[PDB]
């Protein structure tokens, strides 16, 4: 091979998937955080573990890059420690959040090229390659993550950003939840240690019940939905009805004093934004990404409810693939290997010719 590898980055509001394009799945995945005493910085895993003698910050916290500077070790971090590769012998694939302002598209270049030194580099929006990954260029996403969640509608490639909406509901949330009406069961998960061991159960033994009452009532009545988990010092808690109550709030945003609309109805909204003539092809390829669609449940409630929404001689057909929790990272892994998206790289000579702006007319 004549090309050296070329990278790819999925830049997460809570964690950070890096590796090689080519790869079915990333070399590398770590919390996005850096932390300074309260070595000089911290970034990632080593940052979380020492957290007790550190100021952890948040960078990208809901999907958008906030303190660049921190965002830039981050990338630091992935590149040298992560990957353990030189960025200025690498072309470089990144991740955006939908609605990405053009000015941080620009700032991102800017970095790669001037900081960095990167050979070449492209950024792509998040919900397009997971869409890639499931084998369509055309559908709907719903990406939701650890501190945001998207409805996009995409169309031959191209999301369509007057229809995309967002959603301040996922994981984080999800997870602050179940520490709650666990503790109003008579445990008590308050502390961020606790935070951590609730995410685990969370991601273990939750589920989306395809009918939220009849679940409740089965629980109420006998034991059948009870599961154990054991904690570190061996005690062995009982988790009944949170087990579904937990994610039934991303239907039902109210559990959590929010007014948004659940993920079924964004979905169906963004839709009934779009042009009528493709709506259909968005109802028949509703794609589901991201860590906090790994419920057990979820893309048959999804059918249920948006079939509710729908016109009855409407075809809805929900895609949950099973690797969705990376599909990001993977479509990345797949665009950066074709044939035909090597000509699509900014090169360092097309940014020494037109600067950081070229990134709007390479990566529409
Ligand atoms: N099997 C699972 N079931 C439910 N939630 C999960 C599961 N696996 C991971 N998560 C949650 O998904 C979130 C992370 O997903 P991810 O798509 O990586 O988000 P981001 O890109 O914003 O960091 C976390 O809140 C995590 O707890
Ligand atoms: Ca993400
Ligand atoms: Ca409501």
């Amino acid at each position: 091979d004549e090309e050296v590898a070329a990278l790819v980055v999925d830049n997460g509001s809570g964690m950070c998937k890096a590796g090689f394009a080519g790869d079915d799945a990333p070399r590398a995945v770590f919390p996005s955080i850096v932390g300074r005493p309260r070595k000089d910085s911290y970034v990632g895993d080593e940052a979380q573990s020492k957290r007790g003698i550190l100021t952890l910050k948040y960078p990208i916290e809901h999907g958008i890059v906030t303190n660049w500077d921190d965002m830039e070790k981050i990338w630091h971090h992935t590149f040298y420690n992560e990957l353990r590769v030189a960025p200025e012998e690498h072309p470089v694939l990144l991740t955006e959040a939908p609605l990405n302002p053009k000015a941080n598209r620009e700032k991102m270049t800017q970095i790669m090229f001037e900081t960095f030194n990167t050979p070449a580099m492209y950024v792509a929006i998040q919900a397009v390659l997971s869409l890639y990954a499931s084998g369509r260029t055309t559908g709907i996403v719903l990406d939701s993550g650890d501190g945001v969640s998207h409805t996009v509608p995409i169309y031959e490639g191209y999301a369509l950003p007057h229809a995309i909406l967002r959603l301040d509901l996922a994981g984080r949330d999800l997870t602050d939840y179940l520490m709650k009406i666990l503790t109003e069961r008579g445990y008590s998960f308050t502390t961020t240690e606790e935070r951590e061991i609730v995410r685990d159960i969370k991601e273990k033994l939750c589920y989306v019940a395809l009918d939220f009452e009849q679940e409740m009532a089965t629980a109420a009545s006998s034991s059948s939905l009870e599961k154990s988990y054991e904690l570190k010092d061996g005690q062995v808690i009982t988790i009944g009805n949170e087990r579904f109550r937990c994610p039934e709030a991303l239907f039902q945003p109210s559990f959590l004093g929010m007014e948004a609309c659940g993920i079924h109805e964004t979905t169906y909204n963004s839709i009934m934004k779009c042009d009528v003539d493709i709506r259909k092809d968005l109802y028949a390829n509703t794609v589901l990404s991201g860590g906090t669609t790994m419920y057990p449940g979820i893309a048959d409630r999804m059918q249920k409810e948006i079939t509710a929404l729908a016109p009855s001689t409407m075809k809805i057909k929900i895609i949950a693939p099973p690797e969705r929790k990376y599909s990001v990272w993977i479509g990345g892994s797949i665009l950066a290997s074709l044939s035909t998206f090597q000509q699509m790289w900014i090169s360092k000579q097309e940014y020494d010719e037109s600067g950081p702006s070229i990134v709007h007319r390479k990566c529409f």
